[PDB]
């Protein structure tokens, strides 16, 4: 495990354009010199939703040209950088926007980070949903591509939610929603059955 | 138009069984003449969401083995009494379930009629969202297949809605969500729209 570790963030609103285009091996290489860096995690995406490559099971960020996550592994390798790569799994805000039906809920029906959509901020997606199998498609997905020296997954937990699904699930397995044990407990299973599916695929 | 009418409610829970066990032709006619009544609006569709007729585009209840809805138009025009037809259009709760994504939300992602699912009550649907094609289906199946005397459709009129489907149409239109009298002039379209589309089917 190496010591000099960035951990390299790149959220970014599909409403900013040329996303790298001032991009360069040359930059990227002369920053984690002077850095002193031997690993960066670099992002395959991001809490707005966004794949930084061109992907097949999620879109790219629609602003960028070219594969940016593709550049910054082989830019770090060529100079004997480690390069661990950064998938969101909580938050993917361009499909809460599609899929709402698959977001987080508590027992009044509130929505986290953010309650609303006329607010600023991220939407909780939850694992008892199929969303799950979108997730792991492109964990798969980055995982085949990519000479990437390790996975780094963001915003997940054992959790506590009431959203349809998991209503339905509680009512059909026999527990109950009112008693908030038989709900921890629920999350329990949900976050294992996901890190389960994430170890296998 | 006949003086005399009643309007026969029927929103019957999934959780009750031996639905219309009771029901006959001879006690349905019995209480029409005791009660001098010559109209009955009778159930299509109920605010749970269940057909009252073996349904292809809706769900018949799950505790119903037969014909209601025929059985009474048959009953009531066998006495010469006339059978408008009700469609709950704004409540569908078996769908609420389902397809959550299609449900008004206010400023705050509040929903009405109640704001969860961990309370008793209905959720109303958005009728700019693909909820309002499966309605006309479902209008059209009951005005093909039973020869009712006109349709009554319920919890409709001009909204104010901030749903995923309602934000997004609005900005693509170049309406402000973040100003009332837009998003009030959004709803007056929305309806108009939707008792447009009911006409013409
Ligand atoms: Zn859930
Ligand atoms: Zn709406």
């Amino acid at each position: 495990m190496r010591y000099r570790q960035v951990h390299l963030d790149f959220h970014t609103s599909e409403h900013i354009s040329d996303i790298g285009r001032n991009f360069s091996k040359k930059n990227f290489q002369e920053m984690l010199q002077l850095g002193h860096v031997n690993s960066i995690t670099v992002f395959a995406k991001c809490h707005h939703g966004w794949a930084y490559f061109p992907s097949a099971t999620n879109e790219i960020h629609p602003r960028l040209d070219f594969d940016l996550l593709g550049a910054q592994i082989e830019a770090a390798h060529e100079i004997g950088v480690k390069v661990p790569i950064y998938i969101s799994v909580g938050f993917d805000e361009k499909l809460a926007w599609e899929k709402p039906q698959w977001l987080m809920r508590d027992e009044a029906d509130r929505m986290n980070w953010v309650d609303s959509f006329m607010k600023p901020g991220y939407h909780q997606f939850c694992l008892n949903t199929p969303y799950l199998d979108l997730v792991i498609e492109q964990v798969q997905e980055v995982v085949r591509k990519y000479d990437g020296d390790g996975i780094f997954l963001d915003i997940v937990g054992e959790r506590t939610c009431y959203c349809t699904t998991c209503l339905k699930q509680m009512q059909a397995d026999g527990l109950d929603p009112h008693n908030k044990e038989d709900v921890i407990a629920n999350g329990r299973r949900i976050y294992a059955n996901y890190t389960t599916r994430i170890r296998e695929a």
